């Protein structure tokens, strides 16, 4: 369970934008989504920062997608950098995400598993296999998910085949056209990025979110 | 074209080791592929600092597969970093490749599309796209490629699809079971790590790779 069901993908490129934003909005999130943008931009380090000064959650959003040996020592020097949780592609198949599980177990951390993606491009071959995608991490116990904001059926055809308690987190809200009251429909908190870090006024964006989805 | 055909791929993830054993072999190559094992542990920082000590060629591992609006910033963020190419996958669609293509032309580096995989799970999903995400690069003109060492019949039909004009970069020789030879009759160069890296001798493991071909 996610504050306010609301994660914050915080893709800002300087600490110092991020950590400004960040604040601005820290009374209506407890969980925010780092993604390459930032750590590649600032370090891994910025990930401790995050956690210290705003007490959050950290997904480590680095899409993991390599072999399961090099999956392995991704998820290894992600958690020992502190993060809560790893999102990891399926595409790649089942051993590349047990290679993640194998290393979130013995670290107790959370791996999510990205089935299908929010842009145009995920039509040409993701999402033929996405179903697919779904029912492997449901064969390997995997409780967390990333799924669509901008195509709600197939939402709702990836919570038809997580259950009802799989936790399901979902990007495309604002920014990429997605609605948030139907996607919460089926995913238990939406991803929102640029709608919020953008804003004019970031709190009066989140806090907006949150009013229309109260 | 690369020297010697032989690209090492860096996974250590320590700064001292990796430093060390990239030395120890640097008279065998002039490319050095670096991953997210040595830049999560190391910084970004690491990039700039294997092409001053080395001046190598540095192909960032980034298996970059995110939106497209993420992956520009990606490869921005990287390639200000100093590497000269950067690894994409295909799988996610021709939009997300597009982005890494608009921001190398701009900063005049490249991209290398990764079509299938060399493990054993890249059957399940990546092995039937695999064609399909090779035309995808041919039809919007990339001219890297990387394709899998452990399945040669697999390596030669990307071949095929991608035209001898295209460069392709092939892992999985040494520890995965390629063969190194074999995988020259279709690809320009192999990938080697841990048959190198984790070698007692790492400059004799290079060595060898090189005489057997
Ligand atoms: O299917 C996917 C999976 C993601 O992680 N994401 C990501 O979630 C975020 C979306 O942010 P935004 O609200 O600005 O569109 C980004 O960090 C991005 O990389 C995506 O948009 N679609
Ligand atoms: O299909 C793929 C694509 C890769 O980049 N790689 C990668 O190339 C390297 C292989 O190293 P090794 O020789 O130790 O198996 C790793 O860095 C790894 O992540 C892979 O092994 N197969």
């Amino acid at each position: 369970d996610v504050m306010n069901r609301l994660i914050l993908a915080m893709d800002l490129m300087n600490r110092d934008d991020a950590l400004r934003v960040t604040g601005e909005v820290r009374e209506y999130i407890d969980t925010v989504k780092i993604g390459y943008p930032l750590v590649l931009s600032e370090g891994m380090d910025i990930i401790a920062e995050f956690r210290k000064r705003f007490g959050c959650r950290i997904i480590a959003d680095f899409k993991v997608a390599d072999i399961p040996e090099t999956n392995e020592k991704i998820c290894r020097a992600t958690f020992k950098a502190g993060a809560d949780a790893i999102i990891v592609h399926g595409f790649p198949g089942a051993d590349s995400v047990r290679a993640c599980l194998n290393v979130a177990e013995e670290m107790g951390r959370e791996v999510f598993l990205l089935t299908e993606m929010s842009h145009p491009g995920a039509e040409m071959f993701i999402q033929g296999a996405a179903d697919e995608i779904a029912r492997m991490g449901v064969d390997l116990g995997v409780k967390n998910y990333v799924g669509p904001s901008t195509r709600p059926e197939r939402l709702s055809r990836l919570r038809e085949i997580i259950g009802q308690d799989s936790f399901l987190i979902s990007p495309g809200a604002g920014a990429q056209g997605g609605d948030p009251g139907e996607t919460l429909r089926f995913a238990d908190a939406i991803i929102v990025g640029r709608s919020i870090y953008l804003a004019d006024n970031p709190a009066a964006a989140a806090a907006g979110a949150i009013e229309s989805i109260k």
